[PDB]
């Protein structure tokens, strides 16, 4: 696709749940947990 000659290109790991952003993938992964715990039912649907 958008091939080229450029490396060392990190990404802005953003959360598609609340609206956060981290530097390292792990950081985000750990955060997401806050949204996913013990399958707490809610207004999610219905
Ligand atoms: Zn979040």
């Amino acid at each position: 696709g958008s091939s080229g000659s450029s490396g060392m290109g990190e990404k802005c790991y953003k959360c598609d749940v609340c609206g956060k952003e981290f530097s390292q993938s792990s950081h985000l992964q750990t955060h997401q947990r806050v949204h996913t715990g013990e399958k707490p039912s809610g207004p999610s649907s219905g």
